[PDB]
């Protein structure tokens, strides 16, 4: 090695004397450097296959072949650099499997890497980008980091070096070292936040929380524990577990009020978070009481259900119907509470029951004698009853709209996930959600929560 | 023009002149002029920001800056390439924003690119990798393609050429052109299958179908259309849209029967597919008839609901309870039918009603007068009635087991998403689902389907 450092200087001074650079490199330097790499590869801390781009200088590639020490060696060369395959054979002693590519045909690099990984799918593979055009090297690296998703044993490698002489177009002999170029997730920790943020923006709150919690496990940065709490709060809220959501939100607000978290980015949104936690509190209170005097909790629950129905409208129509039916039922029951009455025991007088059978018969296209009122008012019975009692919000419904909704309202309990086998049309679910929305805006005006959305607050990064 | 200039340059070099100084004197002014007049840029592109690595080759970075035409220009240089910043300012005429990095510090590339995208989050940004070490260029490309996931307007760019003279270490003048380097996702069609197969493996059937549809177009290969149908069938099945699931499964089976597709990989799992489609057909039949003599459809619907309940139990227990209650209800009604009683309105004599009130009281630990029998039997009422009528499966349950189930069973209709406000424990869902599973295993033996799983068949690639 100090032999190598001494003859490097001998070479340098011979070049300053007028000796040719390439010739004296081949004669004085390269045999000793090559012998060193044969005996002892300068390799950072397993490869079964190595794949090497090949440009106009074969020496870097010879070193990378010896450093990876793979049994199977592929060489991605161009029509122009094919001339160097004999030298590669004689310097490495390896069988070469050559693949010709254009020097900036990045797609072909991608395709050849695909083909090779499919040929060697479960062994460690080194992708050496040292030699070639920037297009070849960058294409090989890009292909490697892309395919690690599906071929995790792939590694991108590089003959790093120290004293690159721009005149000599070579580094100082003996400073070369083969090493692994890390992928961005491996290299830069904060990029995990990006994955978490993406999942959060998709409504995948449980996975987002898992990512944030794993980041605290990786780096110890407790700022991401607060983000995990937030994602956990939304996970629980979207799953209708208002107790767990309230607990997570209260923990989060408590943490954000500590001096150490004063500049956490979620504090830029504190009021929004406080309002959402107030909503969760109100819903928790209403769920415990089951009493429709608690207007804020009725609003919070119906708002949550209508938002869930809107999100399920495309991918989950059966659930969308269920959410929309429950929201409308809650809102109609709150209207009945405006009259002091309860749907499970409305206390209909004989005159009221007769009038209700007549109105239901007109809506259902039957005779009043065919209408049988259950002990607990069904959804359509409740709507008809409120109209009979002069409810101002339901009185505004046209007869055409109500006739259009009558089939869907009548079949509330006949839904597949309640007691029957039916799925109403998406158009009817749309009409049920529209009716519910109008009742919700009436209630929203009468509640201390004001208008509030379940949409998540922006993360602030 | 530039052709004749390049021949004059090569001639002056042949005559012993200094290649680099002669490039600076004879070639570089004409090329720089040309890139100021009309830069050679492959379809013309508009960038707001450009980011440039800088090695020992400032000419390439000047061409890249002028080609990108960005208002804001960042230069990622090393301590060794810093001395080139003044000349790069003169050639381009731009205010440069320099950022220092080590020549192999790939983490530093990732960090600085991340900072710059955060500073310019919504504008098109060019990452020029032409000049620098291979670690710098490959790091910039890898950073670009990685961050495209989160910053879609990022592009990786490169000053390519038609010919490069390896002795002069220069592109042939006037053959340089600024090119976008494609990311491996957009350059390789076939990779979409791997993504689909990943999504399919995680049960994301809609996205898997979407990727399969994409592949059909980008390749010539209608084979992927079959995969798309399979994914659509599972999507519809999980969403409880049995009609659409059956439509897709029948279309798929009919295509797998054509001569062209006899070697399709799905035909390796043909038997399983056929069985799943028959289950779907039986469920579709049962949903139209709503009659518990159709044992196969009862089995298929209860099996589907129990699978969904098991999937939802841990993180969506409200929904899991809804699914598990429906599954258990169906199975108990089928067992009422099997006893020869009407499964939707068993006609209890006053003597049977009295006996059932006594049995429920002894069970619930209350007095008989505190038990009220609704017009529709609840789950607990129905289970106790089946036990009174000598049902053997249910007769095997112990008193301890029944009292452990009694709370959950009484809460069928008081579930939040039915008529009430209950938010259940995953433990209560587990009890309901385990009772249902036992009844399902009993019905399995009495059905022409036999045992079948809603678990997706392997793709076979």
């Amino acid at each position: 090695m100090e032999d190598l450092d001494a003859l490097w200087e001998r070479y340098r001074e011979a070049v300053r004397a007028g000796g040719n650079p390439q010739a004296l490199y081949q004669e004085m330097v390269w045999p000793a450097l090559l012998a060193l790499w044969r005996e002892k590869p300068r390799v950072y801390p397993a490869f079964a296959v190595s794949v090497h781009t090949l440009g106009t200088s074969p020496e870097a590639t010879a070193l990378a072949i010896l450093g990876a020490g793979a049994e199977r060696v592929y060489v991605l060369h161009t029509p122009e650099s094919a001339r160097f395959l004999p030298r590669l054979r004689q310097d490495t002693g390896k069988d070469l499997y050559p693949v010709e590519i254009g020097k900036s045909d990045v797609e072909a690099i991608y395709r050849e890497v695909k083909r090779l990984l499919e040929k060697h799918p479960e062994v460690p593979v080194a992708l050496d980008l040292t030699s070639g055009t920037k297009a070849m090297s960058a294409g090989l690296a890009a292909a490697g980091f892309f395919f690690q998703r599906f071929y995790p044993k792939v590694r991108v490698v590089y003959v790093d070096n120290e004293d690159y002489d721009p005149e000599l177009r070579r580094p100082r002999a003996g400073t070369e070292k083969l090493r692994i170029l890390p992928n961005p997730h491996e290299a830069l920790a904060e990029v995990d936040a990006l994955f978490a943020k993406e999942l959060y923006g998709k409504g995948e709150f449980g996975q987002a929380a898992a990512y944030f919690r794993g980041m605290v496990g990786r780096t110890g940065n407790q700022a991401y524990a607060l983000y995990a709490l937030l994602a956990e709060m939304y996970r629980a809220w979207r799953a209708l577990d208002f107790g767990e959501a309230l607990k997570a939100g209260r923990k989060l607000l408590g943490q954000l009020s500590q001096n150490v978290w004063l500049n956490h980015p979620l504090n830029a949104r504190r009021e929004a978070l406080e309002a959402q936690v107030a909503l969760l509190e109100a819903v928790d209170r209403f769920l415990k009481a089951r009493d429709f005097a608690l207007k804020e909790g009725v609003y919070g629950l119906a708002r949550t259900l209508l938002h869930l129905a809107q999100e399920a409208k495309e991918e989950a129509a059966v659930l969308a119907a269920l959410y929309a039916y429950r929201a409308l039922e809650l809102l109609l029951q709150e209207r009945l509470a405006l009259l002091g009455r309860r749907a499970e025991a409305p206390g209909l007088s004989p005159e009221e029951a007769e009038a209700l059978r007549k109105a239901l018969a007109e809506l259902l296209g039957v005779l009043p004698e065919e209408v049988r009122l259950p002990a607990k008012l069904g959804l359509l019975d409740l709507l008809a009853f409120l109209r009979l009692k002069g409810d101002e919000a339901l009185g505004r419904l046209s007869l055409a709209e109500l006739r259009g909704l009558a089939g869907a309202l009548k079949g509330r309990n006949s839904a597949l996930l309640v007691h029957g086998f039916d799925v109403p049309s998406p158009k009817a679910v749309e009409g049920i959600a529209r009716l519910a929305q109008g009742l919700l805006q009436d209630l929203e005006a009468r509640t201390a929560l004001g208008p509030l959305s379940p949409e998540p607050v922006p993360l602030g990064f």
